[PDB]
DNA sequence: CCGACGTCGCATCAGC
DNA sequence: GCTGATGCGA
DNA sequence: GTCGG
């Protein structure tokens, strides 16, 4: 919060670029700038000072100058009172409503949650779920609830077939005190690259049967996106509904998957950079050697996370030490 | 100057 | 009905 | 919007 006013500003600008102007690369630019400023251990005195940071250029330096001198940005203040733009930006907070749908809604006079509630038949299945759990989906999940959620998922998975391997990844696996969602990775010895596709279905079905999974956003043969909720403790207040994903991955690509979806974002980029250095290319699925001309060879056998590290001469890093 | 900038599974649309 | 495009989330 | 080939 050292430069909180600046990073709040850049984040708000980022959102209007994505949701209103539909300029995804400007969105990412503003977030890159906000992130590098968020890490900078001094209170910024000038735009010139900030411009030394990678990701902060001429225009943002100009904006920072205006903010420091006046306490605001004229453009941002203006788009804030724009009823059309502020409404488009807001509606995209509904899961399933992106920039395109939000624009169409506002175009025909639908600008609020209240308006969405009045117009169910113009909402697809995902958008209806996003509306129903609008509040819940914006809450974070305390680690304690995540632990209880993990208890349920690992138990039910093993109950379906004890040969399943399941891992809760993401921020939880890195040991975070709270999480945005629950990322579950699943594999099974009978599922390889060279291979039934009811393997995901039976796990989803069992979680529905014990009433853990409450809604489905999408479900194919390899990826489930949905909603879950912990059971209510006696006559206590109900737990918020939570977002849960389940990914079914071939055995031979499982740990490349666990690595990637454990993160963090930044650790992943660093690791992949070091791999090219050492002559390897790592994606979410595999690790392949690069020839002298840059030609990628066959995927290398991986039977653990650590295997990936050994391939690239890196010593195993604990998930709790993967913030970068 | 001017193109890159993460990527891909699933739901649903657009065209035929 | 089928194929490819588009929107969306993360 | 920022970067860099
Ligand atoms: C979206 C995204 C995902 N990942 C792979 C690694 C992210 O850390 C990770 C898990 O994704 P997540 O749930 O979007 N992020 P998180 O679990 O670290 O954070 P949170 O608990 O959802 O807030 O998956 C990336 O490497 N880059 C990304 O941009
Ligand atoms: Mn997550
Ligand atoms: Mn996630
Ligand atoms: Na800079
Ligand atoms: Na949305």
């Amino acid at each position: 919060t050292l430069n909180g006013g600046i990073t709040d500003m850049l984040t708000e600008l980022a959102n209007f670029e994505k949701n209103v102007s539909q300029a995804i690369h400007k969105y990412n630019a503003y977030r890159k700038a906000a992130s590098v400023i968020a890490k900078y251990p001094h209170k910024i005195k000038s735009g010139a000072e900030a411009k030394k940071l990678p990701g902060v250029g001429t225009k943002i330096a100009e904006k920072i100058d205006e903010f420091l001198a006046t306490g605001k940005l004229r453009k941002l203040e203006k788009i804030r009172q724009d009823d059309t733009s502020s409404s488009i930006n807001f509606l995209t907070r509904v899961s399933g409503i992106g920039p395109s749908a939000a624009r169409k809604f506002v175009d025909e006079g639908i600008k609020t949650l209240e308006d969405l509630r009045k117009n169910e038949d113009k909402l697809n299945h995902h958008q209806r779920i996003g509306l129903k759990y609008f509040g819940d989906f914006e809450k974070r999940i305390p680690r304690e609830e995540m632990l209880q959620m993990q208890d349920i998922v690992l138990n039910e998975v093993k109950k379906v077939d004890s040969e399943y391997i399941a891992t809760v990844c993401g921020s939880f696996r890195r040991g975070a005190e709270s999480s945005g969602d629950m990322d579950v990775l699943l594999t099974h010895p009978s599922f390889t690259s060279e291979s039934q596709p009811k393997l995901l279905h039976q796990v989803v079905e069992q979680l529905q049967k014990v009433h853990f999974i409450t809604d489905t956003l999408s479900k194919g043969e390899t990826k489930f996106m949905g909603v879950c909720q912990l059971p209510s403790k006696n006559d206590e207040k109900e737990y918020p509904h939570r977002r849960i994903d389940i990914r079914l991955i071939p055995k031979d690509q499982y740990y490349c998957g666990v690595l990637y979806f454990t993160g963090s974002d930044i650790f992943n980029k660093n690791m992949r950079a070091h791999a090219l250095e050492k002559g390897f290319t790592i994606n979410e699925y595999t690790i392949r050697p690069l020839g002298v001309t840059g030609v990628a060879g066959e995927p290398l056998p991986v039977d653990s996370e650590k295997d990936i590290f050994d391939y690239i001469q890196w010593k195993y890093r604990e998930p709790k030490d993967r913030s970068e």
